[PDB]
């Protein structure tokens, strides 16, 4: 039994991400989310997270020796698998011999997944958000376009010029855009990226400056995301982490990206409104 | 002793990189160059390389836990050191306890260097070229500027927008710019970046399209570099590699960036002009 998002096409995706004052706080699993028995960038972890909360998943596509795109964050295999060396030293088939490790170092029986497997699974359940490692931008553009996956596979962009590369190739793409400053807001505008095609990553922490950016972005219809992965996820107790996740929502932030999405869900459950224009986008499978 | 480049100020650096038909073919050590007993991104490898050839060094700055800039390519420690985990997990004091591995996996008694130490050492000897890992652009701009290191520390930029960010901060910066297509040529012009401040990285291989871009760039006074690191450096024998390096220069390329810069030097020494407008920039220490 899983929580799902109900986004049938690009118009639904744009709507989902149009800021509204009655919006539902959103959760995104950093590198898929992780936990005891649940490695980063694993199909199993995505599925586990949806059993507790609706979420999107930010993932790490990178290349094997035979140019297969797999999900795996690091430049070396040791932290989140029982392998050694670079992902790009091994074919996909060879990579299947390794097993993923959870954050405690326990070796699971889960394998490195392909991006294709994740995309096929995500359709009708969630939205994936692609970070950039070593897959060429043109390849990423073509894979999403060829697969008609625009309604459920978003692209992370660090500035307006990268956004424009993608947007000019396919104007139905949706972006997670880095927007940490007033100058960043101007950058996207100068590059002609529609705000309707933007959800904004505003950084790892809230400051008065970042609050001003969030107000600017809300005026433009843009939802804003804090990533707690480097910051509040690292607090020593679940109780301190829970307080921190609630404080982020109380400050007006729309989306929390976290390595601990289930904890985020439990902490903010009491903040989820009963009535919302966004209620229609949520269901269960 | 050592081969040195004799560059006294930013005007000398600009003139060094002004394309001329009688140029001296140049060599750049990718990730600093490497070899048996000589790890990537190591002071010792830079010094060894200069004993055999003049060269520049392309290096990988990244952040420690306490925001010190060190040189280390991978996001995790296992391939080129005896460390485990991420460079950013450790403070500089902790990282100094680890030791570097050469490409065959042999542990040396060499440490992960700071960018500062490298900059200190490079002054009067060579030019360092900074790749982009996780040091933000603002921080890179500051450190070069604060150190008055513009004549000997270049910044790699992937497009005109990145170049513009830097150039607006300090119009004395010199760039290694990615310029792989006619569209990329136009990008730098549209962003107002003077060609006098650009050396061009044109990719890992020569094709007719790339030869056309090299022609265009030569017309604009821009010297062009091929990286052999993913390509010709991987050929199986030193003889095949040497033929490959000569062919690159025969095809009109100005600069070879390589993991094997001493081999490049030995291969192309027979192609170095005996009289050149660029002779003045080379000396010995
Ligand atoms: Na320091």
């Amino acid at each position: 039994g899983m929580n799902t998002l109900q986004i049938s096409n690009v118009d639904d995706l744009i709507s989902f991400y149009q800021y509204a004052d009655d919006r539902i706080p959103l959760i995104s699993g950093h590198r898929g989310g992780r936990g005891k028995g649940y490695p980063e960038n694993s199909m199993e972890t995505f599925e586990n997270t949806l059993s507790y909360t609706p979420a999107t998943f930010e993932i790490d596509p990178r290349l094997t020796k035979d140019s297969v795109i797999v999900l795996f964050h690091d430049d070396t295999l040791e932290r989140t698998s029982n392998g050694t060396g670079k992902v790009s030293d091994y074919t996909w088939e060879e990579l299947q011999n390794f097993r993923l490790k959870d954050p405690e170092g326990n070796i699971t029986n889960y394998r490195i997944p392909t991006l294709e497997e994740a995309i096929r699974w995500a359709r009708g359940k969630t939205i994936l958000i692609l970070d950039k490692k070593d897959v060429p931008m043109e390849r990423t553009a073509q894979l999403i376009t060829d697969m008609q996956a625009e309604p459920y596979v978003m692209i992370t962009v660090h500035d307006g010029a990268s956004a424009r590369f993608f947007y000019e190739k396919n104007p139905n793409f949706m972006f997670e855009a880095f927007v940490k400053t007033k100058e960043a807001v101007q950058d996207y505008e100068d590059n002609g990226i529609p705000w309707s095609h933007i959800m904004a990553y505003v950084g790892p922490k809230i400051t008065p400056e970042v609050r001003e950016v969030i107000d600017m972005l809300h005026e433009r219809g843009v939802m804003c995301m804090i990533s707690t992965a480097p910051s509040d996820d690292k607090l020593s107790t679940p109780e301190s982490r829970a307080e921190a996740y609630r404080m982020i929502i109380r400050q007006g932030v729309d989306i929390i990206e976290s390595d601990r999405p289930i904890e985020v869900a439990e902490a903010i459950s009491s903040l989820i409104p009963v009535s919302s224009s966004k209620g229609k986008f949520f269901s269960t499978l």
